[PDB]
């Protein structure tokens, strides 16, 4: 298990250089080490960004077994503090009381841990009326109940993801083979509906033609503001130099010089949106279970 964590360190390291960014040893030794014991049996995936976001790689693990407190993990390996901001007990209370079935983490290879993602399986997924119960819910979702409704998503919660360096939250909806988001939300007329409802940028031609075969959505929102932070909007391809989409430089070459092999695998794409922009992200699969 410990010559996998090498292998993987390797990989890490390889892989943010892609993208022009270098990891920290000193940071990610010890998260490697505190979920040693689940690495093999995850989904690891690479993910990039524009936009602000492009200092920093992140790496998630995902498909981490049920049984696992991820953020537990973490605060007993000394790899993020304690904290009594709501945003360090939502977890347990999204565990217990939505239908959770498995669980991830994501780290900056610079920067270190940040996040935690809790996923219901596809048959069965969570919904806002149970998010609205939890005495840690950011307050911002009860406020926006009925942006959830209007839209058709509110029983469809397919991941919860909390960032504990930035205290926001991501709820998404879509995805597999579970109940689907409305056709309605990825139709100019909708998208045009939503970002402006939300005062978040206006979609460019190039955001309208990706939404066309987006069947994922994701809803950010924080503990510190009554409005929903961004939206944005997700597309899975094996074949992502085919999308309707300029691909930013570091993009092409995650895409065609990663340090591993994309078998015919899935990307994950996704076109951000806040009030002053667009921002992409490109998510690059290294190790995945069939
Ligand atoms: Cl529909």
């Amino acid at each position: 298990e410990s010559a996998d964590l090498t292998e993987l360190y390797s990989i890490i390291e390889k892989t943010a250089q892609v993208v022009d960014v270098t990891a920290s040893h000193d940071k990610v030794w010890p998260i490697l080490n505190a979920f040693q014991d689940v690495i093999a049996d995850s989904v690891i995936s690479f993910r990039a960004s524009t936009g602000s976001s492009a200092d920093d790689l992140d790496c998630r693990f995902t498909m981490l077994p049920k049984g696992l407190d991820p953020y537990a993990r973490a605060l007993e390996h000394g790899l993020t503090p304690k904290t009594d901001h709501p945003v360090g007990s939502l977890l347990k209370e999204v565990h217990e009381n939505l239908p959770i079935t498995s669980c991830g983490v994501d780290f900056g290879v610079a920067g270190g841990f940040t996040k935690t993602w809790s996923f219901p399986s596809a048959e069965k997924l969570g919904k806002v009326s149970e998010l609205v119960k939890l005495p840690s819910i950011p307050d911002a979702v009860a406020a926006n109940r009925d942006f959830f409704e209007k839209w058709g998503i509110a029983d469809m919660v397919s991941t919860v993801g909390i960032d504990y360096s930035k205290r926001t939250m991501n709820l998404y909806f879509g995805g597999g083979v579970g109940d689907r988001v409305p056709a309605g939300v990825f139709e100019e007329k909708g998208v045009r509906a939503i970002l402006g409802e939300l005062g978040l940028a206006a979609p460019s031609e190039e955001l309208l033609k990706f939404c066309e075969r987006s069947f994922v959505i994701y809803v950010t929102l924080s503990w510190d503001s009554p409005k929903i932070n961004r939206f944005t909007y997700s597309v899975m391809t094996p074949e992502p130099l085919g999308l309707p989409v300029d691909l930013a430089p570091t993009f092409e070459r995650l895409i065609k010089s990663a340090p591993y092999d994309t078998e015919g695998r899935n990307y994950v794409y996704g076109i951000a949106s806040t009030p002053k922009g667009e921002y992409h992200k490109i998510a690059s699969y290294y190790q995945w279970q069939k």
